[PDB]
């Protein structure tokens, strides 16, 4: 009964909730006897006899730059976890379906990318999850296969389309303030001039919207516009990597005209951006039943972002 601890941070703080010196020894029963672990803007690199932690009900971990997480998949008796932290990509994160009593999970403020879902969708007693602030998440439905759960945080990521939130059985409160499709997971359209529309008399380029195929979606197909300003805070057009100018553009639903623009600007162009917010009013969409009974369903205020290259 000795746990072996091969981390000098790690193993100063357990001494640490035992009452012991930095480098004291730790036996097996003194690791079962702890409630809570959090290393919280602590250097530990490897979480190494974590796995002895059998009765924690809480652990907490914040900016702790370990190589992986590996060892927290077997603590089948854990109910709350939070994995914060700028480097925490999705490949360090195991498996947690092993953890069959967790009712609270937040990765938060990471760097988490779609293939998180497969990990967390299976877990059979967790109620909420907090992924915000995770900005190259862009689709959630993978949760729909959660039994129990009500309450799911997307706060600032890049999620664009709502159609099959029905399917979540449970989920009675969807945060989704402020995405921004396309922020992390970069998005780029191929597109032959063709697409576009040149008119050689007024000198005039149009954009059809129908080529940003990854705009807001709500649930029920609805599909706001874009927003009509074209002031540098809400619209950011790029012609070959310069920004356009305000007053050379005009937006209506259907797309953006650009003013003064000469067969010879219209050959010479390879690259485009369209970045804007798109107008989506909080009282201006519908919300689906499940969350009407003192539920919430925020998909306020996204932001878009589609870059292009010409054909």
């Amino acid at each position: 009964d000795n746990v072996n601890i091969p981390d000098s941070t790690f193993k100063a703080y357990l001494n640490g909730l035992l009452g012991q010196a930095s480098t004291a020894n730790i036996t097996e029963a003194q690791m079962d006897s702890l409630t809570y672990i959090t290393l919280a803007n602590i250097n530990v690199t490897d979480l190494t006899g974590i796995e002895y932690a059998h009765n924690i009900k809480d652990l907490t971990i914040n900016n702790i730059h370990a190589t992986n997480y590996n060892q927290i998949s077997g603590l089948s008796n854990l109910e709350r976890l939070r994995i914060m932290g700028a480097d925490v990509t999705s490949d360090k994160i195991p498996n947690l379906s092993g953890l069959t009593n967790l009712t609270l999970l937040d990765l938060s403020h990471s760097a988490h990318d779609d293939s998180i879902l497969t990990k967390i969708n299976t877990l059979p007693k967790v109620t909420s999850i907090d992924l915000s602030y995770n900005g190259a998440i862009t689709d959630i439905m993978p949760l729909k296969t959660m039994p129990e759960l009500k309450s799911l945080n997307i706060q600032f990521d890049g999620v664009h389309d709502y159609r099959g939130i029905e399917d979540f059985p449970k989920l009675n409160t969807l945060l989704a303030y402020s995405q921004t499709i396309g922020g992390k997971k970069l998005i780029n359209s191929d597109i032959k001039s063709s697409k576009l529309t040149y008119n050689a008399e007024n000198q005039t380029l149009y954009v059809p919207f129908s080529l940003m195929t990854e705009r807001t979606v709500n649930y029920d197909g609805y599909v706001p516009d874009f927003v009509k300003s074209t002031a540098s805070s809400d619209t950011y057009f790029t012609m070959n990597e310069q920004q356009v100018n305000g007053n050379r553009l005009t937006i209506t639903s259907d797309g953006l005209t650009v003013s003064d623009v000469s067969k010879t600007d219209f050959d010479n162009l390879e690259k485009m951006e369209y970045n804007a917010r798109i107008d989506l009013s909080y009282q201006s969409y519908n919300t689906p039943e499940q969350f009407q009974n003192g539920g919430s369903y925020t998909i306020s205020m996204p932001i878009y972002d589609h870059y292009f290259t010409v054909d």
